[PDB]
């Protein structure tokens, strides 16, 4: 069912979230991209996102706060410098999953946005 | 509980396949490393896994028959010449996750499959 779903992308880099948040509607889905982390955060509390994407310095802490609040959302961090001690951590918080960027292409970060949701 | 999830792998390189069990070992998983994709889908029927990791070339043709006859076992398809193409692919033919190899640590790697299986 079209626009069903709603995604939150948090996103500094403003034509990458147009890119994805398109790719998105390929699918049916709808899309938010914000660019501040407590601009997305405060958006969950008054919108229901079924799936939160989040690049920010500070994605961890978050990732705890919304699971807390929010434990339906999924929960994808991504990041533009990956490591295995991050990526621990974003999973152990209890995200549900951990992409590194650049992606692979927006085609396939889709078709994985979609399995997340499936 | 230890040992009450149990993990096939399969994984041609011998070497890699005994770092991930030992790896997997370490959270209270018990693993099978098979370098066989013919071997490894016969495991499935005459064992009980609850998720399996496949690196190989038919991977695919794999997932959707393992996702059709054992439909709560959790795939991961994990390729070391990863592309868009083939990851839509694996997501579509219902895969739970498309992992690039060479991984970024055991540990990762591990975080991410204990996550998988939550």
């Amino acid at each position: 069912p079209r626009g069903s779903m709603r995604v939150l992308l948090i996103e500094k880099n403003s034509v990458l979230g147009g890119e994805i948040e398109k790719g998105l509607n390929v699918k049916g889905f709808m899309a938010d991209v914000t660019e501040s982390l407590e601009d997305g955060e405060y958006l969950m509390d008054i919108r229901n996102y079924d799936l939160v994407m989040v690049s920010d310095k500070n994605a961890l802490s978050f990732v705890s706060r919304i699971k807390e609040k929010h434990s339906s959302i999924v929960v994808l961090v991504s990041s533009d410098n990956p490591t295995s001690e991050e990526e621990v951590h974003a999973f152990e918080q209890g995200a549900d999953d951990y992409i590194a960027k650049p992606y692979r292409s927006i085609k396939a970060l889709v078709a994985r946005i979609e399995a997340r949701l499936r």
